[PDB]
Order: structure tokens, then C-alpha cells, then sequence
């Protein structure tokens, strides 16, 4: 039986309909209460009040230590590292040779020689073969994130993390340190006391991400929760978290575009049997037979801004080759609220042979990686959906998605929300037909955009 993700490939016929079926189910937010009241007043509150983020258990984490850490992350990032020191964190973003996405994280730079890695899985197994198989002078210890279905087992994480987030954010933080307490500039990093504990911090309305080692979890969560009561901040479940990213504008799900190319194939023959990439999902309505149409490059997902070509880097020719003007452009979709009602009112009708795709509420995903077909008046595919749900801030189903560079925002498109052949074989999907649903091209982070008008709907020249 296969051994690693070459070997899987191999035996497992075309690459697109082996993810686009996968058993591996749900991807889950681990541990964490789904609900602590409920998931609407949870978002609410992080909008008008303040929550404590629980992020301790659904992100993979690399403790990178070594001469040659810094090396590592500059040979594989886009990011500039010039100028880079300790106390400030990057969103690291890494490329293939070809110049496509396999993930992103925030590294924080801690001290000398010593890096943490915090995000999904993809990015971290990068820079763990690049570290084992490049000769590099560091030392890497890899935390998984915790079991997707516990079923009572003890879980243990070599730190916690939580985030401290909403307009009464700071008023909780300068409550817990004893004082005011200076707001550093984005991503910068330092510390705050926290029931006589020293906790590092991390400037993300601003709020602060903070974390400690795993002992000391609850002890810091209490005496958070006991301050924020003042100010009325709530613990959020890990039902409506993951549904926060919806409003802010990050894409958590790009497939790792490591699936074709020989400059890729000894990745995939390390890469285990049972890894992310092996084993995940892709779901939605795109369909093509070509696995490298389900890839994204920097630009097309937000992170133009951070490719700097001031370094060797994997991919950097590549990159340099783009037209970053013509690329696809990250954008948030407003879904119609009609075509909601519509899709909700079928699981009502005991007559129809089928009903529409099921929507979770608040957080709407059935993969690990997201891929649904963004259309124009004409019928063209002008973009890809990429992460899908629903704010109860806005009172709007929203998605995230990557669109042709020529449309002007206000835009109504549709989103083809289901899959074909009433379902692929995935265990998260029921039998269904599909919808096209409209939706309006609005700005990331999302903002309410009118709707425009065009005769005929918008078509591409
Ligand atoms: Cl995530
Ligand atoms: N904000
Ligand atoms: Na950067």
C-alpha cells in the first residue's frame, strides 16, 4: 500500500476526482466548544463588544531553532527578510518552483535563531522537508494540531494560544496588565501581564494574540474571562470562529499546488501516505479534469503586496514572470438573501425529488479546500469561490473568492453552489441539485456595496 503522496497519486487515478471524493469528512475545528452561549451572539459580540479567540487546537505549529533558521525561511518565503528581527511576526507566504501558493502562516521571530510557525498544515510540511532535506543547520519540533474527533482522549499542545479581539478589546487587555499598555504597530510583538504571568503578545480596533505554555491554558483563560465580564466579552465556540475570516478577508483553504511538476516530485515521495495533501478534500461546484487549475499565485489571493524580490527564494523566477495587472483578484462575494431564503426553503418541501446543497450556519465548507465556480451573465467561469458562510453582523451569506481582474466591484456574478451528478462520494455531502446563486462583487475586508446594473448582466468583452 502507498507509502507517501507519489505512490498515492500513482495508484489513485485522476488527481481531481480522488480530492474531489475523499472520505476524509468535515474539515473540523478541534476541541474547542462549538458554542459557549450561541454562535450569533458570539459574532455579534467581537463586533460590539469583545471575545476571547480560543486558537489552541486547530493550527499545526513548527518550533524552527538554529544557525541557519533565518536562511530556511528566507530561501522559501516571498516575503522580504531584510530588515527582519526578533519581535516582529510575518505572514509567511511559500511558493513553488512554478510560483503557486502551498499555504501560508504567521512565523514569529522570537529571539535569535528561534522562529515558531503557526498555521494549517501544508506550509509547515514545506519547511519541514526543506529543513530535513537541505542540509540546513536547525533543529525543528512539530506540533500537530489536535485530533479532529477526540471521543474523550486527553488532548495536549505544547502551548495555548488565544486572541483577544473587538472595540472593548484593549480595555480588557489594559484591565488584565495592570495599566495602559502601549499599542504597538501591526504584527509586532511583546508583552502584558496576565494574572502575575509574563505572556508575550502579538499586535493584531486593535487586539492582541497571545500564548504560553499549554499548563498555564486555563489559568490565563479564567482570569481573562473573569476581567472581560466588565466590558462584556464572551468566549467564542469553534463553530462561529472560523466563520470571523469571512468579514476580515483571509482565505485559510488554498490548495497546496504541489500535485504535477518534476521539480515537485521528491516533495511528493516525502510527503506521508496519510499528510494533508494525500488525504484531503476538495469541494464545490468547479470541476476540471487539470488539478492545476485548482492552483492560486500570490497575487491572486491578497499577497502581491508581500512578494519582494530582494532575495533568493523557491519560485522567485516564476514570480518575476507574472503580470500581476492581469492576475485574478481576492474579493468578497455578497450572496443574495432571496437565493438564500430559496436554498434554506428546500430542505422543506416533501414533494421535490431534490433539494439544494446543504448551507451550514455560520461556516458553510465541506473541505479542506474550496472550490466553487464563479460565473458570468454569458455562462463564462470568471472566477473561483474559495470559502463559503454566513455573518450574522451583516445579516448576509458572504464567500471569499478570486475573480477576474476586470470587474468592477457592485458586479453581480453568480456562484454555482452544489456539486454536480447530485454529489460527489465525499461523506460531508448529501444528495442535492445545484443553484446559481447571485452574488455581489464587494471589497475584502468585506464592506455593503450596491448592487450595479448592466443590461443583460455582466459578460466579459
Ligand atoms: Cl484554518
Ligand atoms: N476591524
Ligand atoms: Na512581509
Amino acid at each position: 500500500t502507498p507509502t507517501n503522496l507519489e505512490q498515492v497519486l500513482a495508484a489513485g487515478g485522476n488527481t481531481v476526482e480522488m480530492l474531489r471524493n475523499s472520505q476524509i469528512g468535515a474539515y473540523v475545528y478541534p476541541v474547542v466548544a462549538p458554542e459557549f452561549s450561541n454562535w450569533r451572539t458570539e459574532q455579534w459580540a467581537w463586533r460590539n463588544s469583545a471575545v476571547l479567540f480560543d486558537q489552541t487546537h486547530h493550527m499545526v505549529d513548527l518550533y524552527i531553532r538554529g544557525k541557519d533558521a533565518l536562511k530556511l525561511l528566507s530561501d522559501t518565503m516571498i516575503n522580504s527578510p531584510k530588515g527582519w528581527e526578533p519581535n516582529k511576526a510575518k505572514q509567511y507566504v511559500p511558493v513553488t518552483p512554478y510560483g503557486h501558493v502551498i499555504g501560508d502562516g504567521i512565523i514569529f521571530y522570537l529571539a535569535e535563531e528561534e522562529f515558531v510557525y503557526v498555521g494549517r498544515a501544508p506550509a509547515a510540511n514545506w519547511l519541514m522537508y526543506h529543513a530535513q532535506t537541505g542540509g540546513y543547520n536547525v533543529d525543528i519540533v512539530h506540533d500537530d494540531r489536535s485530533p479532529s474527533r477526540p471521543m474523550g482522549k486527553p488532548v495536549q499542545r505544547i502551548s495555548w494560544r488565544f486572541q483577544i479581539q473587538g472595540p472593548k478589546a484593549w480595555d480588557v487587555i489594559e484591565k488584565l496588565h495592570g495599566g495602559t499598555l502601549e499599542k504597538l504597530k501591526f504584527f509586532n510583538m511583546a508583552e502584558m501581564n496576565i494574572a502575575g504571568m509574563k505572556i508575550r503578545t502579538l499586535r493584531h480596533a486593535p487586539g492582541l494574540e497571545i500564548w504560553g505554555p499549554y499548563e498555564t491554558q486555563e489559568k490565563a483563560r479564567n482570569a481573562i474571562l473573569e476581567a472581560g465580564k466588565e466590558f462584556g466579552l464572551i468566549p467564542v465556540g469553534s463553530r462561529a470562529y472560523p466563520s470571523n475570516t469571512l468579514e476580515s478577508g483571509w482565505i485559510p483553504s488554498p490548495l497546496p499546488a504541489i500535485y504535477t511538476g518534476d521539480k515537485l516530485k521528491a516533495y511528493r515521495e516525502w510527503l506521508p501516505a496519510n499528510s494533508y495533501e494525500a488525504s484531503g478534500a476538495i469541494g464545490g461546484s468547479f470541476v476540471s479534469s487539470n488539478i492545476e487549475d485548482y492552483y492560486v499565485n500570490p497575487y491572486e489571493i491578497g499577497y502581491g503586496p508581500f512578494v519582494k524580490f530582494d532575495h533568493d527564494f523557491i519560485g522567485r523566477d516564476a514570480l518575476e514572470a507574472i503580470d500581476p495587472a492581469t492576475q485574478r483578484k481576492k474579493v468578497t462575494l455578497a450572496w443574495n438573501g432571496d437565493d438564500m431564503a430559496k436554498i434554506y426553503a428546500s430542505l422543506f418541501d416533501t414533494e421535490a425529488d431534490a433539494h439544494y446543497k446543504f448551507f451550514d450556519l455560520p461556516l458553510a465548507n465541506y473541505a479542506n479546500t474550496n472550490a466553487d465556480a464563479v460565473l458570468d451573465a454569458a455562462g463564462n467561469v470568471v472566477g473561483m469561490s474559495m470559502f463559503t458562510g454566513y455573518s450574522y453582523n451583516e445579516k448576509r451569506a458572504l464567500s471569499l473568492a478570486t475573480i477576474d481582474h476586470e470587474i468592477p466591484v457592485g458586479t453581480e456574478l453568480t456562484v454555482l453552489w452544489g456539486e454536480e451528478n447530485g454529489g460527489t462520494r465525499k461523506t460531508t455531502v448529501e444528495p442535492h441539485k445545484q443553484m446559481a446563486v447571485r452574488a455581489v462583487v464587494s471589497p475584502v475586508p468585506y464592506s455593503v456595496t450596491a448592487r450595479e446594473t448592466y443590461e443583460g448582466g455582466w459578460r466579459k468583452a
